């Protein structure tokens, strides 16, 4: 806000002037490694106290910037996941008796995911479909080619396909009343519903009160959680088969690595040279690739549930593969020849431009990612000296970092909490003086159904 | 040289076996059957060949072993069983293949095995230990700490006292659930007044039976030897004036302390209905301000460490700052006795320059966990388990800098009269196999004698004790000590899988000791040692972290020492080993580490309900209401 407006002046300063420095003066003037270090440090642990400062202001701005909305759903609920399954009840049954004895007299109702896994793969396919047959028969209107993958690449139908328009109405006609038939079994099968549900409490307490504890003595069930909006929540992510969440993301961020080092490859062989045959250049052309949607799509390939979340998870892998690759190996190669929308739009042009010159928590993480980046470049750059034997001093600095953004986490973080006990008691007592005659449960009753489910 | 590490094994075990033949000796005789059996008096159960004491420590399993002695001392007795388990395996292995190119791939497919044998090991340890938490806490007895929570750090204000606003505060924020508060008064010096009259009471208890002794009259000025040149030609009327005024003294404090409204700290101990309230309070975010109203579990009475409750929580920081630099410069400063240590290994007059070293470490390092524990105090932590559990922490980092690399450097130099590490670290495995002889061995065999803990009972019964009924108080056999018990253990870990792949003569000496020390161990749980706290054995994320720690230096190390052979390609393969160690960390972690740091609900909704069907006419109030109050009023 307005703290974010005062600072940014001082901030874009330090922002382009940090890695041009460390880039240009580490290599062109020769006391010299006692010089390099100590303005690294300085230059970091200024960088720090900055954040650390600013961040305190940001942190009490939020404390008295306390304000109300109006009021909604997934404001009253959680979304329990991970459900365990039992042959003797359905999970309704399961949900509402765990959810009747541990929390009771703040429970209020529960909407269970319906089987959307196969719904959401057939309304998923049904819209790609008939959107790809639309731009499919405008292509091939305009350049007439044939496709050799039909819709699954691998095990495909044995069809001909050959007009794909009739056949596939007929399709959907058929499904839809599949569907019906599978809407009148889920009502009493035990085995048509996914393990997710939505829970509904009397109260903001009660449900920040669910959200935050443990559950059961089994860490991987009953895994509650803060619901998103009813339009936000992504319905697909709900009963992932769960293979742990903590070992979900540990191969995210090690996939995500090797690509981001794999992608460096050939821009290293590149400057190493210039310091089958002709498939190069069609990797050449192929390297200019909707690879953000690649991420997007890897990581919607995990688990988060909410179509807010995956766009930052998104965006954030994103952003630190095009501020390594597409800027420091771009001002190395220049040193070498030599010798929440506007906000990023306006940071890349400010970047450009300087080339030849809650949302703050992730703006945070972003610049502790990039001092990071640079802290292990320089380490990879200066570490060509063999016999150096100063790496275990040396080395601390990215570790340092580390220990300061978790110091942040810890000190910070907390005063963005949604609902912490006390806001949630005074909204719902000023709740309940305002409109005393609110039949609750009707109106939390009916969201989280599904977009289809009318 | 192998000859020194026969000679210097001969005499251990002939000090292990003349240890235990004076304590089969003195374990018989009456007058001292209230300090070996010091446990079996403090449950009120006991009044008034040589070893058979080994295999009558195995009976009484795990279940009978957990309700005589705790969880703390039965998970601390399977730290030991967890080094047998993961070492005996990797010893039978390094000494049926590194024992009489393709040696390099043995090594590194060595490495590879002994890591995940670790890891699974670790893994099911891990569930196991997880599992007995969860069962014995489920089925403990009632503790007031089951329902109450440590709320610190209480917002100050311009009228209101402390209580008025706590009061306030969880009527409003837990209504049917809050049910009294104990408010955090700041007693240190009436405390440290009636400490001072104990002390004095002593003295005087000491020289009035020394005078019924012999009929004279005691001139002791006020230091023994070489005090102030007082005379106290009573030296028992000088006593009772001190006592005297000391005791005006305690009672106006106690008069002041009361009234006194700067004796008020911004902290107090809550007390709620149910164990579901607390665990919701001491789970959950109480306010927007993450520094104000902070809440977690609260210790036990016979727990809390009441000296550290008065300082005001802004300055933790501070003070953990200033000791961690006096730690930095205390792991620095004693650089030099590890170095003269070093330098002390430079016919059977040459073993005792082989056998000497030790001795000199240890002797060096036995001061070591009372200075540790006082910087635990210095950045107070208002709690036994913890201060126990940080000093626990500080000499792991200890021992892993000063006794291990500072030794494998400063004796590398002192060979000296790149990496050369590949040289320095399997020359000193004569240097740690003789030190895990000398500080195993022999110092755990010597522990069963229980030399302090006598000698004190002795002197106390001589010359203190007044009358009967107060030898009790003498009776003081103390803890399982974690904080000194627990970082030997854990050097001895990184040890032997260090030198596993690169000298696997070290593994027998440490599998002879962690055999050793749990029979010894056992014995003293069952039979010695009170507990002065009871967690439910919540520090094993710890010693999981140290395992894991350890793991990862052996790996380093060992890319380390074989990084200088040409043509290495081990990166693509001993990157791998940290790597995959760490993911292995973090999945335990975030699978098992939930039991050990988080209370669920359904648990303590179960507890709460049995406990009501079981006993429904229960007067909580009167339970809670006066605990936490402060040892010294009354």
């Amino acid at each position: 806000l307005d703290s974010v407006v005062y600072l940014r002046i001082y901030w874009l300063g330090l922002k382009i002037f940090t890695p041009i420095a460390v880039l240009a003066w580490a290599v062109l003037v020769p006391m010299r490694f006692w010089t390099h270090i100590v303005m690294a440090y300085a230059f970091t642990i200024w960088t720090c106290y900055v954040l650390m400062k600013e961040y305190e202001t940001i942190a009490n701005m939020r404390l008295q910037f306390v304000a109300s909305e109006a009021r909604r759903p997934d404001q009253f609920t959680v979304l329990v996941r991970n459900v365990p399954p039992d042959a003797d009840e359905s999970v309704s049954e399961l949900v509402e008796h765990f959810f009747l004895v541990n929390h009771p007299d703040h429970y209020l109702t529960h909407q269970v995911v319906c089987n959307a896994n196969k719904l959401a793969d057939l309304v998923k396919k049904k819209k790609k479909l008939q959107n790809w047959l639309d731009y499919y028969q405008l292509k091939y209107a305009r350049n007439n080619s044939q496709r050799i993958m039909v819709k699954l690449g691998f095990l495909g139908l044995w069809g001909q396909k050959v007009d794909a328009i009739e056949h596939y109405i007929a399709e959907i006609d058929k499904i839809s009343k599949e569907i019906s038939k599978e809407r009148e079994e889920v009502v009493n099968d035990p085995k048509a519903i996914m393990p997710a549900a939505f829970v509904s409490f009397k109260t903001r307490w009660a449900a920040a009160v669910c959200a935050q504890t443990q559950q059961t003595r089994n860490p991987t069930q009953w895994l509650t959680e803060w619901a998103p909006e009813p339009r936000d929540v992504f319905w697909s992510n709900l009963a992932i088969p769960y293979v742990s969440l903590t070992v979900r993301r540990l191969i995210m961020h090690v996939a995500f690595f090797f690509l981001t080092f794999f992608f460096i490859v050939p821009i290293a062989f590149v400057q190493s040279l210039a310091t089958q045959g002709f498939l190069p250049g069609i990797a050449l052309k192929l390297f200019l690739a909707f690879l953000p949607s690649i991420l997007m799509i890897m990581s919607k390939f995990e688990g988060f549930t909410s179509i807010s979340s995956l766009e930052r998870r998104a965006a954030f892998r994103y952003y630190i593969f095009n501020l390594v690759n597409v800027f420091l190996a771009s001002v190395i190669a220049g040193a070498a020849f030599e010798q929440n929308t506007g906000e990023p739009r306006i940071q890349l042009y400010f970047l450009l431009g300087l080339v030849y010159a809650a949302f703050w928590p992730d703006v945070h993480g972003r610049v502790i990612a990039a001092l990071v980046i640079s802290q292990l470049l320089l380490m990879g750059l200066l570490g060509t000296k063999h016999a150096a034997l100063a790496a275990p001093f040396l080395i601390a600095l990215p570790v340092l970092t580390i220990g300061f953004h978790h110091f942040c986490k810890g000190r910070y973080e907390p005063a963005f909490i949604r609902y912490p006990l006390q806001e949630a008691m005074m909204k719902d007592t000023l709740e309940t003086a305002r409109e005393p005659n609110l039949n609750l449960k009707g109106y939390l009753q009916n969201a989280y159904v599904h977009p289809v489910f009318k």
